[PDB]
């Protein structure tokens, strides 16, 4: 199960990010898709366009504008971190 | 499924964490049963008491000889950016 999951993980990244520019990648849109299809619970209703966009500019510790694998990971990560604590 | 990855992976750790001592720290010996009985692929056949240390030393960030949710999550985000990285 800790396997499927992993993966899970992986292919959904891939699944947004090479839809549009850089395949490897999350732009905006691509981000917000992502979010708002495959993660609506971490999402509650902050649903604006000013919601998202500082929820691509926290996700995107570079500042290149865009959110790569890796920062994807640290966000799903953070994710964890939080619902962990929860339970 | 992400949020049924996310669901699965928190749970994964206190599936394990919570036999021995600190009930939400790995000890060396319920990582073991979690490495070996979860992430199978990931573990070859270098199981001895050496790649089981190794692993230890290399999952205890903080060195206190116990891996903490945190750096269980730093870890896996280590095994799917593996994972990515070869596509
Ligand atoms: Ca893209
Ligand atoms: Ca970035
Ligand atoms: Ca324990
Ligand atoms: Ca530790």
């Amino acid at each position: 199960p800790l396997e499927k999951a992993l993966d899970v993980m992986v292919s959904t990244f891939h699944k947004y990010s090479g839809k549009e520019g850089d395949k490897f990648k999350l732009n905006k849109s691509e981000l917000k898709e992502l979010l708002t299809r495959e993660l609506p619970s971490f999402l509650g209703k902050r649903t604006d366009e000013a919601a998202f966009q500082k929820l691509m500019s926290n996700l995107d510790s570079n500042r290149d504008n865009e959110v790569d694998f890796q920062e994807y990971c640290v966000f799903l990560s953070c994710i964890a971190m939080m619902c962990n604590e929860f339970f």
